[PDB]
């Protein structure tokens, strides 16, 4: 139908959008800890502690398949990160400190995506 060419048209352009807001988080991340899933041969208890994990490449991966329906999927993923590591991590960790300020910076480019997905539809 043509009502499901629209759909996807729409879909597409917030892929489009997604895609460019994933872009500018990552920047946020100039050390490449978020970048990659934890490695369960490095870390072997991971999944004992951490029941969801998340990266930067795996939303990717599901951002290309255009698995994504809407902003707060795609935030949840976000926050997926932040909060695993937070956990996992100390306080006084290098690890836990880089969270933090992802989340900071995030929030800026987050608050207007959210903004940019409502004012265009």
């Amino acid at each position: 139908s043509m009502e499901q060419v629209a759909m996807e048209l729409r879909l597409t352009e917030l892929t489009r959008l997604l895609r460019s807001v994933l872009d500018q988080l990552q920047d946020k991340d100039p050390a490449r800890i978020f970048a990659q899933p934890v490695s369960l041969k490095e870390v072997p208890d991971y999944l004992d502690h951490i029941k969801h994990p998340m990266d930067f490449a795996t939303m990717r991966k599901r951002l290309e398949a255009q698995g994504y329906k809407n902003l707060h999927e795609f935030e949840e993923d976000f926050d997926l990160i932040i909060d695993n590591c937070m956990k996992y991590n100390a306080r006084d960790t290098v690890f836990y400190r880089a969270a933090v300020r992802l989340r900071d910076q995030g929030g800026v480019v987050l608050r207007q995506a959210r903004r940019e997905v409502d004012s265009i539809g």
